[PDB]
């Protein structure tokens, strides 16, 4: 029914067909797992996966769409017959200008229509299979975080904590989902990863990590104390945890993403941290680490059952320290389920 | 003098200015190391790095170009005054259609000109500083390969060899430059990394790896025997090594890239492997793992001193095994220098 829903979405967008080039959307539509080397045409006649003959067996095993096996430009030249006379959308935030020129030459009797975000709303609600995959990725992340966290102590390099997490994710058959952040002391205030800095007694340490497993992602963030933090950084931590648990507890179908953001910013302001926080509270997670919906104050997104999102308030005191705490949340029919189960400690 | 050369290149391309969006070319032009978050305008008035105020200090420390500090769209709106009346090239293989539309709106009195490969020839010849950086990356790769290679023996998973290489690269302050290949037995024939397969007595094992360090890349490939290979796979290995050393020995300023490719394909044919080899012999390496020049049979590239390229014949017997051997080569004023120093073994 994802494909059942897409052609009406295309009609609402004013097009008859869609050339799908973003790798995550090629994979979402077809099941093909080397999607950088595939493209999909959705048309009034059906939907076809285009990929080359190095992928013949893989694509036959994986793809829920019929395959046309060729290299570019034979793929979209062959497609040209299907799109004669039509308005063909393409993904303007993905397709390069050179690729557009190539399609324009191949499809002289079509009108190419630049579209933005066309599949983003459909990707936001996950199927049961996708939720299972995300649970497995987050379970791997929780296992490795829980195994590694005891190593976080005075004298350890940030980089070495990241290396240990990455090693265990990869040995398990997954991978770190994005560049791992291990930020101690004043590095916890910085907007921009894991440096060679040695963790010091008294520091908070923020660990931002996720696993990619089976093409699906997870995402959590934890902050922990090494020794006894300053009273100030303890207040920051406790406020950020307060904000995170309050925003999570408001998740339900129909809540506006922007109203979740407002709840967290109001709480941080009340706790004297109202100019210290980041400007988005969270994002969807799935085939990409960052995807829809978006939880900014300007968001028009409305949560519904089946979405998977992060909730991540933070507060940063430049030159001093900072705290982020984040969980991965499934929206359910009548509330939420927290998927990230690693401990959240006191400090 | 790289910038001294670029404006004449633009003139030959028929444009007055260039909007540089590809991260490697932003970094190449400016020195800025978070180049996904910078853009460069080259214009008749000069060259400017555009980035946001989170990078103020970093960009002042790193950039050889003056900085205009803003977020998009203020960056290219501010630039609009500079490009009034001009033909402005952009990088058509990098810029998305949405980004082009954004520039078209901002620059209504300019003509936007789609260009391909504009900076690729200038990037191909490295400066002394860049050669130093590439040597350091390849030296790190050689150290880690040499440390890890003794672990390659019967009973070991391919994945575990890759994990060990990645762990050591990261702990040293670098990173694996691309998805590491450790391909044993019949996996050595496959076109498409490091699986959970257990290496078997009698297998050849192909290790394709590089380090990224300081923004510069390296690249080598080795094949080694575990135990005694079949006579057949020994013939394949010896032929591929013969081809690699012969092609390397023909490198000098003025040699045509396509003629190096022909030398290797003719040698593999003579050794009964003339339908088993890949269709490019090698590529440049620098800020990206794969960059110009290109060593295909159709290449028009001519090597010159200062280029850094791979030479990588291979031969694959599907269902059976395969061999690739690759070194990283600096073209010198009167020959070549092999930068990758790890042992090449007999089998
Ligand atoms: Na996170
Ligand atoms: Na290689």
């Amino acid at each position: 029914s994802k494909m059942d829903q897409l052609r009406p979405v295309l009609g609402r967008a004013g097009v008859d067909a869609l050339w799908v080039s973003a790798p995550a959307n090629v994979r979402w539509l077809s099941g093909f797992t080397s999607a950088e080397d595939g493209k999909v045409l959705v048309s009034p006649d059906g939907a076809t996966l285009y990929t080359d003959a190095r992928y013949t067996v893989q694509a036959q095993e994986e793809s829920s769409l019929p395959q046309y096996i060729a290299r570019p430009p034979a793929t979209y030249e062959h497609a040209a017959d299907t799109v004669r006379g039509l308005r063909v959308g393409f993904e303007a935030e993905s397709l390069t200008v050179a690729e557009l020129e190539d399609l324009r030459q191949a499809w002289p009797n079509s009108t190419l229509v630049a579209l933005r975000g066309t599949l983003g709303g459909l990707r936001a609600v996950k199927t049961p299979e996708e939720i299972g995959a995300i649970r497995a990725a987050q379970d791997l992340a929780d296992r490795v975080y829980t195994e590694v966290r005891p190593m976080i102590r005075a004298g350890v390099r940030e980089l070495d904590v990241a290396v240990e997490i990455e090693t265990r994710l990869r040995r398990a058959g997954g991978e770190s989902a994005f560049e791992l952040i291990v930020a101690s002391g004043p590095n916890g205030a910085k907007p921009h990863h894991a440096s060679k800095r040695v963790i010091e007694d008294g520091d908070l340490v923020t660990i931002d990590m996720g696993a990619r497993l089976g093409g699906y992602n997870s995402d959590m963030t934890r902050t922990v104390a090494v020794g006894t933090p300053s009273a100030e950084m303890k207040r920051v931590y406790d406020a950020v945890l307060e904000a995170e648990e309050a925003a999570i507890a408001a998740i339900r179908p129909g809540v506006r993403a922007a109203d979740l953001d407002k709840l967290a910013r109001d709480l941080l302001t009340r706790h004297g941290l109202g100019e210290a926080f980041a400007h988005s509270l969270g994002h969807g997670v799935g085939l990409e680490v960052h995807e829809g919906p978006g939880l900014r104050g300007t968001s028009q997104d409305v949560l519904e059952a089946g979405m998977v999102i992060t909730i991540e308030p933070g507060a940063y005191l430049p030159g001093v320290g900072g705290v982020r705490i984040e969980d991965l949340i499934l929206v359910t029919e009548d509330g939420y389920e927290v998927l990230s189960h690693s401990a959240k400690e006191s400090v």
